[PDB]
């Protein structure tokens, strides 16, 4: 048994939808391989913060990782491109993009950087939360200090809004907010909840400026050393976990919103997003640098 073992990393805790997703993938891969293939999940950043685990996965030290496109920065340039603000209209839109040929194009981009993309997971939309004041309009962000994920595109996004970005690993955000070093950060409801940030940043504004895709990626080095039979099992188990993870995600979006609101989170709803969207013009100008990227963005916006 467990002749083929794979260590899989996630920054999130046990019980979180992405972790439950890979745990389901692991149960299925074990069943389908008659006990041969054994995926072990290491949650809560046990093996390191997310960007660091991505690099260790590329080197084959970690076998598999569940990660946000936003943690890649320049490592996979099209991953950064798909982290542009207000690129996707909805979770349905994003599903149709990632499920179609654009998803295959991105898979090729990951493979060129020694990562085999076997599933795309849902991460919903990200919105601003802070400890200082309600954000009711773009102008309220002026001069404020917000953590972002470690990609240049998010630093530029904050500058476009007249604020100051500070990239840092997810695990350090809570203390930085708590001690007042930064004013806030931005994320989806389940992160805002499970991270504890709602305890130290009670103001949340549903500006929904990002929908950053996520993936399960296997080390290409480890993958290439597997038999075709074992590769087939992994891909099957990964694809099976996708609809499952999507449903777990939808349920947790609801539960976490309810939870944090029950705890006193002060939420601003119905914000006019138009000025937020307009402000992103320079960001698109800076990152949409080609034909290859221009047409990509175009085909995304054209996807129903
Ligand atoms: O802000 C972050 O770093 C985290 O945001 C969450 O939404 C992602 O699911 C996670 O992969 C990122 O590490």
């Amino acid at each position: 048994e467990c002749e083929v073992t794979l260590r899989s990393s996630d920054t999130h805790p046990d019980g979180y939808p992405t972790v439950e997703g890979v745990k389901f993938m692991a149960e299925r891969a074990k069943e389908l391989s008659n006990g041969r293939i054994c995926i072990e999940v290491f949650p809560s950043s046990q093996l390191g913060e997310e960007k660091d685990t991505i690099e260790q996965t590329q080197f084959g030290v970690i076998d598999m990782v569940r990660a946000s496109f936003g943690s890649f920065n320049d490592i996979v340039p099209e991953a950064q491109l798909l982290s542009l603000p207000y690129l996707f209209r909805s979770e349905e839109h994003l599903h149709n993009v990632m499920d179609g040929p654009i998803g295959d194009e991105l898979a090729k981009a990951f493979e060129a950087k020694d990562l085999i993309a076997v599933a795309y997971y849902d991460g919903g939309s990200r919105s601003f939360y802070n400890s200082q004041k309600p954000i009711t309009k773009v102008e309220d962000l002026k001069g404020m200090k917000f953590r972002v994920m470690q990609s240049d595109v998010f630093v530029d996004m904050m500058s476009a809004l007249g604020a100051n970005a500070t990239p840092m690993p997810y695990g350090e955000v809570y203390s930085s907010i708590q001690t007042g070093v930064i004013d806030g950060a931005e994320n989806n409801w389940p992160s805002y909840d499970s991270s504890g940030h709602f305890e130290v940043a009670k103001y949340y504004t549903l500006d929904q400026h990002l929908m950053v895709p996520e993936l399960v990626a296997i080390s290409k080095i480890k993958w290439d050393a597997l038999s075709p039979e074992d590769q087939q099992v992994l891909r099957q188990a990964a694809e099976e976990s996708e609809p499952v993870q999507r449903k777990l995600w939808a349920e947790q979006e609801k539960a976490s919103e309810e939870k944090v609101v029950a705890s006193g989170a002060e939420v601003v709803r119905e914000i006019d997003k138009t000025p937020f969207i307009e402000a992103m013009a320079p960001v698109y100008e800076k990152y949409v640098t080609k034909s290859e990227y221009q047409d990509l963005v175009k085909r995304i916006q054209e996807t129903q």
